[PDB]
């Protein structure tokens, strides 16, 4: 029915929300610290030197284990 | 249809996964340093020394913005 569309729909955009901002391929893990965004994988996270998101400074980044993975 | 009932299934699933493993009812927004187990929200996790998940000492509370959040 058109509520199965809808529902198809409401699952992608979630699953989409936890890819990568980046990259939009691998399930974001990382997380740039201090600011704490948290919005690409490992490979795009460990080659920026700011946040994509606020352009704060990366400290580091802290891998996430989410139960979501 | 039963496939509807399928996705509303799932849906909520992957919501829930998204809920704090100890008061279920606030999203997980905090990730226990350095391990990184991120499976609790702000209140929940500020009094817990130990992670609930690996039993590493936490040393922070690292908070975490993330695109899913609602
Ligand atoms: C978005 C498309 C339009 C027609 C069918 C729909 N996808 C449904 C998946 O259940
Ligand atoms: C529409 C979403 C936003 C981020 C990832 C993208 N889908 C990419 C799938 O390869
Ligand atoms: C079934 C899920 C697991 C964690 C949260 C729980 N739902 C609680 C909703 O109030
Ligand atoms: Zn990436
Ligand atoms: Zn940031
Ligand atoms: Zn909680
Ligand atoms: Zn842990």
């Amino acid at each position: 029915s058109q509520q199965t569309r809808v529902l198809q729909e409401k699952l992608r955009k979630l699953k989409e929300a936890m890819l990568c901002m980046v990259c939009c391929e691998e399930e974001i893990n990382s997380t740039f610290c201090p600011c704490g965004h948290t919005v690409c994988c490992e490979s795009c996270a460990a080659q920026l030197q700011s946040c994509p998101v606020c352009r704060s400074r990366v400290e580091h980044v802290q891998h996430v284990y989410l139960p979501t993975h």
